[PDB]
């Protein structure tokens, strides 16, 4: 995958201890891109396990889609976390050419 | 399986874009031909994946015991999706000599 | 199940549509034969969920312990459910020997 | 999914600022088309999370019927938001052939 | 529910601009067949929310009990409610073969 | 459970109707053995459901500290309530060796 | 509640029109069963609201306390309301072996 | 609410300062339409605040009972307010087809 | 909410020290944008708890409706506030293009 | 909870018999470490419910500020409560190393 | 498993009758070893099913840290569950050499 | 295998209809016999399939340890299934010599 | 997480005795930094459970947002807790370089 949109979620992976507040609940609406199905099935997991536990089913759904990065930007400065979006952005802009 | 029954099945599983609304849960209630075991494991599986899931398993459920097709349009219209139920009926009339 | 009692259970399950006003709530506290595990779990369900898809949970509990036809139709007629309990009495003895 | 109807449901998910402010619990009485089971699962959500976490729920159940696009616009001019009503229909003429 | 009393409570769910005028509180001592637990929580809701909020509370409730029309329709004309009483007892009647 | 204290809470459950007079409110400054917590909550279901609906959580808060079946006694003789008080003492009287 | 003088306050809930005028100021100094915290909050509501919804919490508080019933006997007769103490006497003595 | 007299309300609302000198005592005996409980609870808010927090309660009150329009013109008339009632009888006629 | 309205009620939740004086019942009746049922919670509120506990359900509520930022500068000049009325006109001067 | 002050509370709570003579209305203006917020809400409950329903509330809230001991036996002495504050300072030091 | 505080967990599972008054939520904030997510998804568990099928996973969750034996019988002396800590605390002295 | 103990299991598999109301999560806690991995598994089969298609791997489990009849017995008869544990108590002694 | 601003979070849950007499509601408006979902669903807590239950909701959700210990030591001195503020200020100061 020498692509630089799928080189950023290798980023999102190695570097957790910085993405675990994100709420899977209120940032779900922000992404229109998710499926009906990919939509209601995160909702389930949350009710069942815990918030964390889903975290990792939320970032492996995203990154199916390409252009998930712009919409991910967007949602994280919309809900007043704009030093982690300040943060993808600029590894975003790291890899391409 | 060349029987009117059977073969209205196969007209469900070709077309599924249009019985994607029908909720497991509360339908589940009024088909009493279900078994104990067969509805109990079906709540078990919408707890733990989505509601689109459990379409498929509800469905391959319910063709097992025939006579099936009376209580289904009889159900869809008791819960207020008569223009699916009409679709339905005028498919089993298409078969039947 | 070729017993009495049980044979009344299933005629609770194909007669669904006369048993909706059943309140799980306001009728628990005179059903002495749950467990303390049993009467818990029902109260969480009522809150997460409504009131209806309680129902089932309820019904399936209630056939778990003999003796249960008594104590549901004693019940119904401290609630004001007097039409309701004579049915289901009278179910009752079209199975008795 | 290639109808008017459903492809107005996707405008909405698309757009999710601008339908935050719709009330679900006061215009709950004014949509006929929900049922018995679909109107008590909403209010129990209200009771137990927030406002706006059932604003998916009620506009998930709502596409379910058809037609429900004419009583959407309906509640939403008898409750002081004209403003809203216009823009969705708008977009409703803007698929039909 | 194909009974004439039960289509009546329909009625009022689709039509509920001229039903927004029942005062709760008033109505509530002469309708005897409200039990005693049904009878004190409604007046907490009314203490605790508004007025219209208590409304389908009331009409839910109150449809559980057979013969409830005619209590119903007694009230109303005991409250200077006459015109929607005689409303009522007209759909009451479209209904009974 | 075999034991004197425990199976008293026994009695409670099986009799309700004869323990559905008790006040939670009244009662609740004259039982210094529930915590801080257990007395905040029961203030807050009391407000939102009815007082009946709180009674099965104040006798299953109750229970849980030992000696409760003393403080219980003496705060019914004192909120004149001598009739139901002397019912408890004689039951628990019953069974100790 | 299958006894005399309780069966006798749900005489007083079916038939509520004939016990409209009974005052509630003037008739809770005849009544010494009511409890310092009972008839101080009865003053604080006929403050506050009216004195009719007023009525329905002196009954409900009073029925709670065996024996009332001679009490609000002898009361009414005090207080110049023969001809209703005169009813409830015999309906008192109507259900008594 | 697409009816000339509800519609007369909402002028009310909309223009509240010149309709702020109502005295709610004076002209309560020339509203016979108030119920005993409805003219009885108003007395006692004016008691308790001051006279223009009735004001709401009065107007809100009012517009229950179909036909209230004629007496609120005729009572204001007879209490010197000609000039006030002759506002609202030109608005009641602005409405009517 | 990129909108010079929106805008403004950021700035109350964000300096609620200076808007802590805003009574909420002699304010509400110069306020005709809210509905029925908006106007008739506020009050029942401000009843059961305090006065500032309903600070925030007025400026939440009062939001919705779009051109509310007029409305509410004119009723503070009117109500003796003309300090805090010209803060709030130069605020939302202050974000229009 | 191992300090001086706050086993001062339990005191209080275990001992209430002897408190419930403590008038709230007449102490909160000789009670200055209370906010404006805890004050207000205080004399709104006092309206709605009862006097000695508040007694909790005011006594729960006293003990959030430290040093709250003093100004409690302070106002008791200028209430001619000179018997009671006499037994509150005397467990006050019983406690102190 | 030879150590003595692992000996202590097998005296929980074997003795199971008096140690299902402990209340999971309540003393939940005063065992600071449990990390985020585990103190995340027992509160989910609670939410869902019951309060006793949380007791299994509390404690199998609280035995994987060592030293966890001290905080448990801290948080039951704090709960007022001393007559529960001390028979814990004399099992813990009885393994070790 | 000519044994008393293993003599038992083979009477509940030839006779399962009668067992079928035994549930395994609530009898669970009450078999410390089964270690932590057989404990373990049995829930997450609970989760992801039905109830009863556990009740085989419990029934399997639970005969490897020898001495299982005696727990099972008294477990049976602490969750209110005497008649059961009666039952399974006779078969038990027609096989010792 | 070896930062300042997180290792102060784990101060105050490791040290609860002291921070249970912060109020939920009364700090809400003096927090600008939740959003409108995380403010509203804490006081639709509140308003279901407790008041303690919601202390840990709240200082989950502050920790999210960097810089909120500048704010929360700021409503504190606001709300007369300086004790609890000055306590905060200096771990804050204690684990900067």
């Amino acid at each position: 995958m020498p692509f630089a949109e799928d080189k950023t979620y290798k980023y999102i992976c190695r570097n957790f201890s910085n993405f675990c507040n994100v709420d899977v609940v209120e940032i779900l609406p922000y992404l229109p891109c998710l499926t009906a199905r990919d939509q209601d099935r995160l909702r389930a997991t949350c009710t069942l396990s815990g918030n964390r536990d889903t975290l990792w089913h939320l970032f492996n759904t995203l990154q199916r889609r390409p252009g998930w990065v712009e919409y991910f930007i967007a949602a994280l400065r919309g809900c007043e976390l704009v030093d982690l979006a300040d943060e993808v952005a600029s590894v975003y802009q790291s890899y391409q050419p």
